[PDB]
């Protein structure tokens, strides 16, 4: 025996609920099961279900088959988060992990936190410290409480670790790691540029559109605030064609609103998998959206953005001029609003890091030793 | 133009809370109470006891959710809550202290976009194994409103950055508590004669923290040091229910017969035995306060309290667990000891604070 032999594995148990969880999941999931003496173990939710909103993205990332699906998804908030925590629970007490991963900030993502930390394992959290300051929305307390229920925090942003720190967070369980999601877009977009003909199918030319996604509760669980983003983004469709995935909670709330015909205004699209998704984002003239990846992506692309929202986490995309906020408070103004940073762009700058976020992370989760 | 409060309460030590606000929040004009019970305690002589003597309202709901583990209780009662809540729509969901209880009602209210107000708020053991700091971090960062008991917790929630028009140091509601029922508890409790015991003629003892109730290894210790100072000055030991089971499982039950080992007792008997003890044994976060309250030293069988102007006093002294023999001393030699003379927790008056700062 030459080489020293080493004797040590850790099994790494990830929680996944929804879309952009997996996304994450795919880059990170990947470094860890190419590690030496790390296991992973991966649990979803089944907090997104649709086919379009979870398979497809088990497939074109090449997601191994989770080992549990807990098929949770579609109730309150209580019904969710209460029945996935105690779900998850059971899992971890079979599964009996060092650290359970957990990522951005979805119902899962809390359940996930809080089943571990009662249990005394190592939560690590995947995108943390980001802050909208608006506790209204259920993503904000969400990333609140897990932060503080974490033992590592992988902040993406300068911002982010300065919003733990102000929260008392000491300073020896934060890494500013960059972003995950940016490591994902680099890992996949050649595969994206070979198998997407979304453009060809769509009749769509390079720059010749505008591409759009709303998913906000705030924004779809008012009806007139709804339907300042259906018109806006009409009025703007006749002077720039629109691409429209519509989410399945905007498309569910629009129905039950009866604003459906709004729809047809646009060039309305089902969910999009990854690959579909990164080809329209790259070839757009800009992007109008309320998610939080999304923003992130559009800068990748050099593409500019608006964020349909009174705040933004990812502030530093706003000040680099690549992204600016109007919410929808009237459908001209937003409409206006669109037209004229469609000829914007933002400053030459390098944020969120160098695409191995996923191989930081995965090194600080094998070093940290047995505390 | 009224205000509803929804208040959620599980354990022993939130019903005890809950009767000094209730009371005061009841008796306020432009304020209607709901009061849901988790069900987290569901013993007799663990809940309906202080529903009784303390004259508390009938729980307006009764989830019945107990005895499973943290994600079992948690979840369920996050569901069950969220429920209440969607039925009652109250302005202000109240929460007490740092069981899984706080956080189930703080979690089911705030995604609802209610107001939830922390009382006993901004407490901090700094050890963040035991699920009530958990608890109490996560509640508090959950939370509108923070009823702080000590300029401790107030200077706690400032340095994890909590803003300071949220916190309200009101002082600690279980002082209230403890001056309202008094004589009530004089007039109706007989536990001494029951039990034999003369005034300042034994120590009282509780135990039923989680680190020191599932290590074996540290519950040996605690009953070991219990039975040898039983045998200098008896040991009246109201034994909690956890406890029981765990001296039980790890085969320690015979310790429990070698002191005065009880039932949990209601209130008005637990100020009696207080009052009248030479000195207290625990590791209660209520019970050292109330030790304080007596004048009466206090013996606190942990690492660390939350309450750390008791030992500032010296009121109160720690004693971990890690030698039957050590803490055995520890507890008879501060028998003769007092703290000083200081006012903490304020006028008695906390709930009636609340009860102002709720209504503006
Ligand atoms: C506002 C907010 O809190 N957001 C949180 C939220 O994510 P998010 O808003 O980005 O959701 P989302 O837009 O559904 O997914 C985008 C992806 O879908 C792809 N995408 C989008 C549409 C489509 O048809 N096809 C497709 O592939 C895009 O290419 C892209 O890769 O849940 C995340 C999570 O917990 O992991 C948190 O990290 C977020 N926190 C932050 C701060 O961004
Ligand atoms: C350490 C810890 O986290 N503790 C938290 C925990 O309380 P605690 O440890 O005091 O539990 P506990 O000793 O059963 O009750 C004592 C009461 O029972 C009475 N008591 C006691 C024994 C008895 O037989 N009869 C009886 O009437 C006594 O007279 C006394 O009034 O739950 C509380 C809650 O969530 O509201 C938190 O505020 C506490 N946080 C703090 C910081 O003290
Ligand atoms: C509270 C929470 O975790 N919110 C997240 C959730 O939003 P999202 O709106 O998906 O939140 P939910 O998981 O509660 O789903 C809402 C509703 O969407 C419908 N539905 C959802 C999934 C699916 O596959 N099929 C379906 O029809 C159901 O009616 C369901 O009740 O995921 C988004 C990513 O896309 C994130 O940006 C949001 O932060
Ligand atoms: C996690 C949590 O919230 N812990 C709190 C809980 O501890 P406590 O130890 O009561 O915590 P639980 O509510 O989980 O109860 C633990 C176990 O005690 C037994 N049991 C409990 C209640 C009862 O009426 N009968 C019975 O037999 C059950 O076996 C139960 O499973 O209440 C204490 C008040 O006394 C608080 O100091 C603790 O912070
Ligand atoms: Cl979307
Ligand atoms: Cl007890």
């Amino acid at each position: 025996n030459l080489y020293f032999q080493g004797h040590m594995w850790v099994k790494i148990l990830s929680v996944v609920g929804a879309r952009p969880q997996f996304i994450k999941a795919a880059a990170v999931s990947r470094v860890l099961r190419a590690s030496p003496g790390v296991r992973e173990v991966l649990v979803h939710t089944g907090q997104h279900y649709d086919d379009n909103m979870s398979q497809v993205f088990f497939e074109e990332l090449e997601i191994p088959d989770p080992d549990y699906h807990l098929g949770i998804g579609g109730g309150t908030h209580g019904q969710n988060t209460g029945r996935m925590l105690e779900a998850i629970e059971g899992v971890l007490l079979k599964e009996k992990p060092d650290w359970v991963l957990v990522y951005g900030n979805t119902d899962s993502t809390l359940a996930g936190a809080l089943a571990a930390v009662k249990l005394h394992i190592p939560v690590a959290h995947v995108e943390a410290g980001l802050r909208s300051f608006n506790r209204r929305m259920p993503e904000e307390i969400n990333r609140i409480l897990t932060d503080h229920a974490s033992d590592l925090l992988f902040a993406p942003t300068e911002t982010a670790v300065q919003n733990l720190l102000r929260e008392g967070i000491p300073e020896n369980r934060i890494h500013l790691v960059g972003d995950v999601m940016y490591d994902a877009a680099l890992h996949y977009g050649a595969k994206a540029e070979r198998k997407s003909r979304i453009l060809e199918r769509l009749g769509l030319q390079a720059k010749g559109y505008v591409l759009a996604t709303i998913h906000r509760a705030e924004n779809t669980d008012d009806q007139e605030r709804l339907r300042v983003i259906l018109e806006a983004l009409a009025e703007v469709h006749q002077e720039v064609p629109v691409v429209f995935p519509v989410h399945p909670r905007t498309r569910k709330r629009a129905e039950a609103f009866g604003l459906g015909s709004y729809l047809e205004k646009v060039v309305a699209l089902e969910p999009v998998g990854y690959l579909d998704m990164v080809m329209l984002e790259k070839n757009a003239r800009l992007i109008v959206t309320d998610s939080g990846g999304v923003q992130k992506e559009a800068y990748f692309y050099r593409v500019p953005c608006v964020t349909v929202r009174e705040e933004t986490e990812w502030v530093e995309l706003l000040k680099a001029e690549w992204n600016y906020l109007a919410a929808p408070q009237n459908a001209k103004d937003l409409a206006l609003t669109i037209l004229h940073r469609m000829r914007t762009k933002g400053v030459e700058i390098d944020l969120y890091g160098d695409g191995r976020a996923s191989q930081k992370i995965s090194d600080f989760l094998r070093k940290v030793g047995i505390r």
